[PDB]
This record gives C-alpha cells, structure tokens and sequence, in this order.
C-alpha cells in the first residue's frame, strides 16, 4: 500500500513526473491554505460594514464578536502557516530543479549516435608513440532529436498527487548520479596491412594507403575507428526518508557530504512532517462551530455580559453559550440568515464624492470601494 | 549603456548568473510589494484596537479614516498585484529552469578525458569487415569532477538587479543549442605489425600479441584507440525582447514553434512591461502623504463632516484632515503612528493575563481578544 508512486519510477521520465507531482503537490497545500485566509479577511472586511451598518446594539455586539473571532484564528493561522510554507516549498524547489536537471542529462543522454569526421593518417604520434600508423578523427559528434518525455495511463494513475499523503511515503527513487555526470560510449578500431601516414586517401572516411583504396577496407593498407553506440544507463536508486523509528528525518545534513538523494530525501520527509493547519473556513461557519469554538468563551464574556479574570467554570462557559446563542441565533438557520448569508445576498448602495457605489457587502469589501464604504457608514 | 548585465554574460555560468539573478529580481519585486501588504494590513489591526480604545468620538473618527484609507489602498493594490505578480514568476520560473539545464549540461561538457576498459581483440568485424585485426572497446566512460561556477566580483557587479530595471534592458544572452544536445570527442587509431584476434594481451588497454608486449605498443603486433578529448565548446546568442516600435514584445507565442532563447526573451519582455506598483506605507505615513491622499478627500468628507468637490470644498476638506490628524507631522507621529510599537496595552479576561504593544498585540495570538475586550469596555 505504501510508495505506489516512488515504487513506479523506474525511468528518468518517471522520476521527472514524480518530482515535478510532488512538488505540485506542497504548492498546492500552501496555494489552499492562503486562499482559506484570503477567504477569512474578505469575511472579516464584510462584517466590518455589517457591524457601521447596524443600529441595533445588540446585533452590532454580534458582528464585533465575528470580526474579533476571525482575526484571532485567521491571524494565528497566517502566522503558524509560515514555518511549513518554509519547509514545503524548499522541498518543491529541490524537486523542480533535480526534475529540470534529469530532463536536460536525459537529452545528452539520448544522443546515441556518432558522425564520423574525415581523419588524417599518420605514423607514430602521441598517444600511441610506438605505433607504425595512426589514423586521427577530430570532432566526432554525437547529436539526438528533442527528446520529450511520455506518459502511459498507468504512469499518471501510480504517479499522482492521491498517492502522495504523508502516510504513505517511506521512499523515494532516483536515477544514479553517472547519469548526470558520465558519457559512456562502445568504439572498435581496425587495422590491415601496414597501415603508415602515407595511407592518406580518407574517401571511405578512415586511412587507407596502397592497394586499390575503397569500400571496407579496400586499400592494401587500413587503419580506421568507430564510436559504434553512446548512452549511460540509467540506474534506480532507492533512499530512505526515515530512520528505524519511523519520526525522525533520515538524511539530516550535518553529518558529512551528501548525495543528492539524500538532500532531497531529507527535504521531503521534513516537507511531509510539516503539516499545515488550516482554519476554519468563516465564511461557511456554523452556528454550533462557532458556539463550540474555545476562543468565543473570552470573547463572548467581552462584549456579551453585562459585567471576569479568572478562568471560566463550567457553569460560567454555558452561561456564555447561551450569551451565544442569543446574540447568535438559537438555530443555524437563523445563525445564516443574519450573518452568512447577508455577505452575498445583502446589497449596498451609496454615493458620495461624485462615486456611485452598489455592490453587495463580500464583493464590496473585497472592492476598490471597500474603504470608502466603510467611512461612509460610520459616518451616519 | 544598455544591456550591461546581458553583454556580460559570455561562457555558461555568466549565464547561469544572468538568469538566476534576474529571476531573483523579480521575486524580490514581488517580495517587496506583498512585505508591503502585510505591514499594511498589520496597520490596518492596529489602529482597529485604538479605535476600539478611544473614548474621544472625533479621535475615534481619526483612527476610523485610517482604518478605512488603509483597507482601501491595501486591498486595491493587492487586487492590482495578482497579474504582474503571474507574469513575473512565469518568467522567474523559466529562468531558473533555463539556469538548471544549463547547470547540468555544463557537469557533461565538463567530462573531457576518457578512461578505457579493457578491449577484445578481433579479426574482421562488423563494422570493419576487411580488417585483419580489430580491437573492440565496451563502455569507455569520460566523467568530470564536480563543477562549480567561479565568479568574480566583476561578474556580480555587472550581471546585478541594479543593472536590472526595464529601461535599460533590450536582449538576452544564451548559449547556443548544441551545449545542450552534442557530445563533441577527438580520437585516434594507432596499429603496428599484423594485429589479429590473436592479440589477446590487453595489459596496456590495447590488443598486442608476440615479441615483448608493454608500453606504446611493446608487442611485435598491436592495435587500439583512445579518446584524446571530449567536450562541446559554448558558444553566445542574442535575442531582441522588443519589436520595431520598441515597447511591444517580440517572439510572442503563436506563431509556430519557437527556440528556447525566444522564449525566455518573451517571458523576460512581459516580465520586465508588467511592472509592479507598491503601496503606501501606511507605518510611515507622514502628516502631508495622508492629507494629499487623493482617496482622504471622500474619507475625510464621510467622517469629519457629506457632500453627494469644489476649489473651496477641497480646501475645507483640508483643514477638517489637519484639525483631526493634526497641524503637524510630529504630532500625527505621535497620536496615529508612534503608538503601534510604542504604546503598551494590557488586559485580563479568560484566565489569560495579556501585555504587549500595539502592533504586536494586533498581529500575535491574541489579536482578535484585545479587539472584543476594549469594545465590550466601549
Ligand atoms: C530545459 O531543458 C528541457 C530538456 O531538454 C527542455 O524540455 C523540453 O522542452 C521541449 C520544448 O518545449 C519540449 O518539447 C515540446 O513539448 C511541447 C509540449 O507538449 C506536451 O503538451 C502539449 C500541450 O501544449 C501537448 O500537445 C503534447 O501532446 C502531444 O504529443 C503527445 C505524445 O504523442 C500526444 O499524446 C498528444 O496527442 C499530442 O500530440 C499532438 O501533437 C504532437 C506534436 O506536439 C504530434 O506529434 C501528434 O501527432 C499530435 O498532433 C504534450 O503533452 C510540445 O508542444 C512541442 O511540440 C511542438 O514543437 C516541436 C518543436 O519544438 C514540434 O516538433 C512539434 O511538432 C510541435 O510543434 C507544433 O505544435 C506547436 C504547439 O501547438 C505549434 O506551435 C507548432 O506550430 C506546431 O503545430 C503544428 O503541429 C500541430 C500538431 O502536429 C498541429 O496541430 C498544428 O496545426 C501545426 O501543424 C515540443 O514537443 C520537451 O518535451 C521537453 N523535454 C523534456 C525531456 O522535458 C526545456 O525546454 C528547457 N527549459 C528551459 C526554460 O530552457
Ligand atoms: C542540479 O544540477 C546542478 C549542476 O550539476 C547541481 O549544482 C551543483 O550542486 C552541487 C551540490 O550542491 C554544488 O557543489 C557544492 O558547491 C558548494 C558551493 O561551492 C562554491 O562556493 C564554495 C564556498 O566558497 C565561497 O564562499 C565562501 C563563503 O562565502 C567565500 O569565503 C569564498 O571566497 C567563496 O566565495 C565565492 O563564491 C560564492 C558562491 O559562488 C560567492 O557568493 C562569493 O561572492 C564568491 O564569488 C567554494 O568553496 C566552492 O569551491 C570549491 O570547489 C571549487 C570547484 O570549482 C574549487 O575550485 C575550490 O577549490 C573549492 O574546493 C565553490 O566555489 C560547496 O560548498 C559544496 O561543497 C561541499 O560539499 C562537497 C560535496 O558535495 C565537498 O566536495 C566540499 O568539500 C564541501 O563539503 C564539506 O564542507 C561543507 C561545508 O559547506 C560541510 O558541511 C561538509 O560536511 C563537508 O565537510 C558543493 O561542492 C555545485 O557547485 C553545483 N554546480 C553547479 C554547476 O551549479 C545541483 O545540485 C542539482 N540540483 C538538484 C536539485 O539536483
């Protein structure tokens, strides 16, 4: 059950998409967490002018508590979300920029052919100083098309974001460092005759001195080579995210030199460990959530007694319950219809230096007229 | 004059530098204006709970001016900075992926001497099928020592953010495709005597049989090669990031495929047009930036005393900014600014005793408590 998708990469094109999925992934996670706060202060500027706009003591006490509520928890998320956004976005950073490294290897990688330049023959000339003939190629070059990398249905299945939980990762695979770092290649050389410098007809491209020179190894004669395949293999690696315990970070740095797999193992096992806390959604709060939510004690016992210090007793937090319940609502029902749904069905309208404004009250506040809304009606 | 950064990048790692400094150019552009946001919308918390503390219904109408100028403004330009902020990290991204490739083709194109294994002698053999002798080589490899790019700290002054602004920037440098594609190698073939496939002694990594064999071809026959040199040399491009006209970009996608160079130069154009615009500082505000504040006209006209402006109504407006805020800029420091970190506030409620400054206060676990305490007092 665990490592479906580590335990798929098999190629550099598979790690390439494991690489860049992951790190899609931890940016994905930070992208949610500050669309749910970018949520939570548009709820805060809408009760903001629900609250200049109420005349009812009691129901702007109400509004005062929602906007006190969502900054306590939208502030305090904001701020614990910085240390993991920290530690996921190095992870995807690392990821991307191995996953850009594999792609440009893998293009060198992919050239697997050589073109033969027209040698010069000659005798013995370094390296091979006791050689009788030499036949000496320059530029030899080997070039592929634009590789691009291809995806089967089953890859995309195994490699995805849904098998890329924190509880299912033990590993991660890598191809093995001569990939980015070798050039290998097969070559043969050929000898017939006395090959010397004067075998200096190159037509068949190679050294071929006096017989009847031409095709194979016409010439009395030959001395030729061939860089016959090039290409390194690229190998599977496996690296460990956690120690025996399973908790600590396997390849934390500190310890020596560290291959680029260990780097990028401890980066996301760090990156998995650091779990962000996402609050409550305030546009969609309920009424239970948010009688139940532990900061609304204090804040209830602020704005909604008539009157404490000391921490609250139990008969105390259900007298401030039903302090909630009464500035709140005593169903959801009501709890909606008096502060959610008014953020989007509510309409506002005014004017003032010469500017029209009419909007509705979440897409106001999140307007270029939201602050001059709101001295308007803390004005009257 | 133009193009200083650019017409220094000349090998691949100026390049490299060019483009993870420009790249980092535009994140800190971003950085810069989302730092902004933040201290602003920490203001904004702020003076909501000196607000919330003021007795004074005119001094609670000044902190209520700030309040809203500072929602205003903050939120417009955060709206504002979504597009360019896009546009911008389109083209950071790609740099910093253009600066990895280069990177890694720099570690191949470094490998520049080869090691032989140990060869097979042969007799005639594909692809030499009129040999006598062949001489059979099976994973030769060439494979450098670790690669670092050595700067001087004439690459960093020229190739810098300073030398970084649109005005000044008209192209882009790259290294030339075949860096990144070709392996380029020298070899040579080297025979003496009659080599068969019965030169069988490989100690010198070549094919030698009879007579004494060892070293530079010791043996009455032998045969062999070796790769003498390997490595692609890197050589410089230029691209334009503007058409004729000078201010649209050029190489704009859409028109059949494009090279990687331009590309990246139309990303850098858009990058470099789609300029950033950061907001006032609402912590430093001074006495002259709030009243001259286009938007404080309609704020001030709204909570001071509204019309539904004249020469004589702006100049009204005016006097009621100074009569709230202050005649002088040290006094508008001293009752609006210089409370945020210098005024302590303290409190007691649900078994929690509370005490920090202003801002802190406003911006700590214990922001939104602070807020529904004084109200509740008020
Ligand atoms: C760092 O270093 C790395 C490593 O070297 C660099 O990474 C490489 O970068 C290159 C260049 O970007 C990558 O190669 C390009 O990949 C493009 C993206 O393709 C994917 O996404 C697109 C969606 O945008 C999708 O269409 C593709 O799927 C197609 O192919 C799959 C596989 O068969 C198939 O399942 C799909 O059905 C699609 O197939 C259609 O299109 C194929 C051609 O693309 C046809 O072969 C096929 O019959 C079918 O029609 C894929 O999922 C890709 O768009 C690029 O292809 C372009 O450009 C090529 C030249 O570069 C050219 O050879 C291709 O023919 C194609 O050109 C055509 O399409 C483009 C875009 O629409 C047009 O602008 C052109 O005008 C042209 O259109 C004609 O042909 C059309 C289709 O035939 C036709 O409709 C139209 O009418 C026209 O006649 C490249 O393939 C490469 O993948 C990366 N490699 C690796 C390993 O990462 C990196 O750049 C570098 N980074 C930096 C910053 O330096
Ligand atoms: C994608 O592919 C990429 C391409 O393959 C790949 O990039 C490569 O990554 C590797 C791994 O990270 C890189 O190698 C590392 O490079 C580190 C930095 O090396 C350079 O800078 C060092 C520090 O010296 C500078 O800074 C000092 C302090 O500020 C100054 O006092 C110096 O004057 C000097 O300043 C100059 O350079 C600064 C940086 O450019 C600059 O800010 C400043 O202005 C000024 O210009 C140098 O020491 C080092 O030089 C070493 O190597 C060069 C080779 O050219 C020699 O000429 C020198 O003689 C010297 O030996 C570079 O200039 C290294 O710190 C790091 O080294 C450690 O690890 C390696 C093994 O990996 C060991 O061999 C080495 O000894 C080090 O180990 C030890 O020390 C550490 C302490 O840090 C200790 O913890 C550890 O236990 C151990 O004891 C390593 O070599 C490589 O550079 C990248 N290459 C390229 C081309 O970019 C990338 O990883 C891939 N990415 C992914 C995600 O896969």
């Amino acid at each position: 059950a665990k490592d479906t998708a580590a335990g798929h990469v098999t190629t550099p094109c598979t790690e390439i998409l494991f690489d860049l999925t992951l790190a899609k992934h931890y940016e994905n996670q930070i992208q949610a967490a500050e669309s749910a706060l970018n949520r939570n202060y548009a709820a805060i500027r809408s009760w903001t002018l629900l609250e200049a706009m109420s005349s009812d003591g009691n129901r702007q006490n109400a509004y005062t508590g929602l906007i006190a509520y969502g900054i306590q928890i939208t502030v305090n998320a904001e701020q614990e979300l910085q240390g993991p956004k920290q530690t996921k976005l190095r992870a995807a950073h690392a990821l991307r920029h191995r996953a850009a490294n594999l792609s440009a290897a893998l293009q060198i990688q992919a050239a697997q052919q050589a073109t033969l330049t027209k040698p010069t023959a000659g005798g013995a000339q370094t390296p091979f100083s006791g050689a009788t003939g030499t036949c000496k190629y320059e530029g030899i070059t080997a070039t592929a098309g634009e590789q691009s990398c291809k995806y089967s249905t089953e890859d995309e299945e195994k490699i995805n974001a849904a098998h890329m939980n924190p509880e299912v990762m033990t590993q991660i695979t890598t191809i093995g460092d001569k990939y980015l770092t070798t050039i290998t290649l097969d070559a043969i050389a050929g000898s017939k005759g006395n090959p010397t410098q004067s075998s200096a007809t190159y037509a068949e491209q190679d050294c071929q001195d006096g017989g009847n020179p031409g095709p194979n190894f016409g010439g009395a004669n030959a001395l030729g080579l061939q860089v016959t395949k090039l290409g390194t293999k690229a190998t599977t690696e496996k690296t460990n995210l956690y120690t025996a315990g399973g908790t600590e970070c396997e390849h934390q740095p500190g310890n020596g030199p560290q291959k680029t797999k260990q780097r990028l193992a401890y980066l996301v096992c760090e990156a998995n460990k650091a779990a962000i806390i996402t609050p409550t959604d305030l546009q969609t709060l309920t009424l239970d959530a948010l009688i139940s939510a532990p900061e609304m004690a204090a804040i209830g016992d602020a704005l909604l007694t008539d009157e404490t210090e000391k921490e609250y007793s139990s008969a105390q937090h259900t007298q401030i319950q039903q302090l909630l319940k009464k500035a709140y609502g005593q169903t959801n029902e009501q709890f909606q219809k008096n502060f959610i749904k008014p953020l989007a069905a509510q309409t506002v309208k005014f004017k003032i230096g010469g500017a029209e404004v009419s909007n509705t009250v979440a897409a106001l506040m999140s307007s270029p007229n939201s602050g001059l809304a709101l001295a308007y009606h803390k004005g009257k």
